[PDB]
């Protein structure tokens, strides 16, 4: 179903460097991440326990919806993280080169 | 400004390929890319000529919002690929591993 522009323009999508990885106590398979946005750090829960172990997404430059309404997980989370998933693995999204933390996507 | 879940639910975000970029004449710094979906094929009008140089772009796993209202910019366009911009560098977003093309972004 088509969407107009401004529906896009809605969303804050910015670029976040994962500074910590902690298990969700409270929760199987999510793991409760904090992002490093350059002028906040949104801490965010995300279901990567399935697909990526700690040390892989330390330090990792990834993609967020900054915006999102707040919401009560268990843990406080704040937007969240994008992945692709084609039903089988699942891959985060990420700038091919890197940028200043919590640049603007669009 | 907080936007509500299923104000990002609109949107449908695919990882695509390109396989097409061609110089849009009628338009100084955009170029005229074809995105391979897996299904189909969305050929939208994207401005990187400033910092993607054809043999660059090609076979690139990149992410475009499938279901943007089609455009006439000159040539007709559907759709944009995101990236990132820290106001001096811009980056595509791209999948940090190879998945099923027209994957789904969540």
């Amino acid at each position: 179903m088509y969407v107009k522009f401004d529906d896009f323009a809605k969303l804050d999508l910015r670029v976040g460097k994962i500074i910590e990885v902690k298990d969700h106590p409270n929760a199987d398979k999510l793991y409760v991440v904090k992002v490093d946005l350059g002028d906040e750090v949104r801490t965010l829960v995300a279901g990567l326990k399935k697909y990526y172990k700690p040390e892989e997404l330390l330090n990792r430059y990834v993609v967020v919806v900054a915006n999102l309404e707040p919401k009560k997980l268990g843990i406080g989370s704040q937007g969240m993280l994008l992945a692709a998933d084609d039903g089988e693995r699942v891959a985060l999204l990420m700038p091919d080169k890197e940028v200043k933390l919590g640049a603007k996507v669009r």
